[PDB]
């Protein structure tokens, strides 16, 4: 069957900032760059950019709410949100409708996001706040 | 420090069929529903569905090769992409990379793909036969 994610690509508009983005200011490591490409990880997450000239700059009015969110401590969570913001990260959320979590926009627009908790942590605190007809299995 | 993808989150334009796609078709673990949205897991993976007016069902044509990989055993992937075929789920790419995949579509048509092997086992191949203007770090 099905196993996991087993590796999230991103399409990009300029490779060269995309890849800063993805290493310089959220610290992820880089295996690997080529002229159309590049392949991270963060944790056991495959991270590849791929350029792609399809690919706009997209406002966050302008797309749906597909997003990607990654693991932060909670020791760790609010400085990295704070350096995001002085560094003039754009955001596309402030509502924490699904716990401890910072949203913000990569440079081409995708929606990132810092989340704080795991599936099992969630389920347990919408057992206690549901979303609106939450039924659990 | 970033740890890894804490989830997924895929707006959807219909719960149901969304639904279906991911859990019975797909295979993955229905943790909740709500009037807006699903949780489901894939191993490790934690999948949102979030129900969207905005998500628009967009032909591959139209998007760009943003897309999302599921592991897959190479023993289990031939039969998986049969079920896919026999479901009529459409495929947007023919696999020309090392390790098989399979490129297929859900319903509001975002791009998936059924992928076996690790991040290691393609910078393995990539380093004997590099992409042009490749390095490595
Ligand atoms: C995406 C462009 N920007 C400005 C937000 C950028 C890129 C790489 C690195 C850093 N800043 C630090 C401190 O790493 C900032
Ligand atoms: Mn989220
Ligand atoms: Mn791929």
């Amino acid at each position: 069957m099905l196993s996991g994610l087993n590796h999230l690509t991103l399409a990009v508009s300029q490779l060269a900032p995309s890849v800063a983005f993805y290493q310089q200011l959220l610290g992820m490591t880089l295996h690997a760059r080529w002229d159309s490409g590049a392949y991270l990880s963060c944790g056991d997450l495959w991270l590849c950019l791929s350029l792609d000239p399809q690919r706009r700059v997209t406002p966050p009015e302008e797309s749906d709410y597909t997003h990607y969110a990654f693991s932060i401590s909670e020791a760790d969570f609010a400085s990295f949100a704070a350096r995001l913001e002085a560094a003039g990260v754009a955001v596309w959320k402030l509502n924490r409708s699904e716990g401890a979590s910072h949203y913000f926009l990569d440079p081409d627009g995708h929606k990132l996001e810092l989340h704080v908790g795991s599936l099992a942590q969630r389920l347990a605190a919408c057992r206690e706040q549901p979303y609106k007809g939450m039924v659990f299995f």
